[PDB]
């Protein structure tokens, strides 16, 4: 019900007793205090309004998907589809202050996975890792969760840009039904005042910007094959990743179709506005006229407006595609998209 937090949990790994079993990078501070992890959410009053855009350095996301400081994002996806190398991405090439990662209930090579890409990262010096093995139990699977909020709550207090990941929501509900069975619940015949299920929106309702401190921009990721619709109603804001695309090559594999951040129109000014509006009908365009050719119903110079949009579709791809180790900056993704929809 209490955990350690502070600036000497940089570059450690927690497991869900709260203790540092591991360190992926030894930093200079010591700073180790105790806050409770069952904080309450900010009040309205309290919440500054999503104005300011969180920028992660991935094309399609900054152009046509624009996060913000203090939003809440889902990441849908079934595995996979390229989740966990989307959050790499996230980490790698966004400009956070901080970065809190929490692993629950993966099998456990996948945290080694995790804590040998931190201990290769140029990010390593910021991050702090909880996790929760299967083996664990569903008590301490939840509580994996709760911990790497606390923490991230720690550090926006202190006034950090912080962005929390939680992988996944998914596993963690999976172990959340576990738990409301000892107190004798289902999602039918559920508890109330307290049910274990109503843990879910709290949990997703600590992110967001301070008026007096930091920030914390969370990404959930919800595993694709009902728990989907309702984190839907509630987030900010959601990233599909299709199996169609990575297919094909595409990554990162977004649908920017089936995708959407709501605070968009508040955190890009109107000339990227307008751009992104101008691509997202050619993507719409591109889909199209591509079932008008598996239809076999494309014929060169016969439509001449099929045929520009038909030269266009390498240089739409060209601009989605991105290398993973690769991060753009706003000023060079506005460009590029620019030079797509000339």
């Amino acid at each position: 019900l209490h955990t350690q937090v502070g600036r000497g949990l940089l570059g450690a790994v927690v497991n869900p007793l709260g203790e540092v079993t591991d360190k992926f990078a030894v930093t200079d501070n010591s700073e180790i205090l105790y806050r409770p992890v069952d904080n309450a959410p900010p009040l309205y009053s309290e919440r500054a309004a999503i104005e300011k855009p969180f920028l992660t350095g991935i094309k399609v996301i900054d152009s046509l998907l624009t996060c913000g400081e203090g939003q809440r994002m889902g990441i849908f996806a079934s595995a996979g589809c390229g989740k966990t190398f989307l959050m790499n991405m996230l980490i790698e090439h966004s400009g956070a202050d901080i970065y809190v990662i929490g692993l629950i209930g993966e099998a456990g090579r996948e945290v080694t996975e995790t804590v040998d890409y931190l201990k290769n990262s140029e990010k390593k010096s910021r991050c702090v890792l909880v996790y929760a093995t299967s083996d664990y139990s569903s008590v301490d699977r939840c509580n994996a969760a709760y911990i790497a909020t606390a923490i991230a709550e720690f550090f926006r207090t202190e006034g950090h840009k912080v962005a929390l990941f939680i992988d996944s929501l998914t596993r963690y509900a999976r172990a959340l039904r576990d738990v409301a069975l000892a107190a004798g619940e289902s999602p039918a015949r559920r508890g109330y005042p307290v049910s274990v299920f109503d843990s879910l929106p709290r949990l997703l309702e600590r992110p967001g910007k301070l008026k007096a401190g930091g920030s914390i921009t969370a990404f959930y990721t919800v595993l694709l094959e009902p728990l989907a619709e309702e984190v839907r109603s509630i987030l900010d804001g959601h990233i599909y990743l299709s199996r169609n695309l990575a297919q094909k090559g595409q990554f990162p594999a977004i649908d920017s179709l089936k995708s959407i951040s709501r605070v968009f129109t508040q955190v890009v000014d109107e000339k990227h506005r307008i751009m992104a509006a101008a691509f997202r009908e050619l993507l719409s365009e591109i889909e199209e006229l591509r079932t008008i050719i598996d239809f076999g119903e494309y014929k060169p110079g016969e439509n001449a407006s099929q045929d520009k949009i038909y030269n266009k579709i390498s240089v739409v791809e060209s601009f989605l595609k991105q290398d993973y180790r690769l991060g753009f900056t706003y000023e060079q993704t506005m460009e590029l998209i620019g030079e797509t929809i000339r």
